């Protein structure tokens, strides 16, 4: 079970930092939008 | 307890990701703003 | 393994909590800097 569920949320939070990649890009050209 | 140091994170990631879901709507919602 | 790969995975979602309260943070002021 354990090793199974660690493999699991090693595969999540890489995915989930993916997501908060991609966020900060947006975030990105937001500011660069607004002209900061 | 590398049984409950594992639930901890699983818990801990599943409210991270429920951040990041409501932080995709203000983001999408201040770029709409933006135009 | 298991241990060395949980705490490498509590260290990782930390790591990611903080990029999580910077982004909330660039959003807040982005944001209602226009409301």
């Amino acid at each position: 079970r354990l090793l199974q569920r660690i493999k699991q949320q090693e595969d999540k939070l890489e995915e989930t930092l993916s997501k908060i990649y991609h966020l900060e890009n947006e975030i990105a050209r937001v500011k660069k939008l607004l002209g900061e």
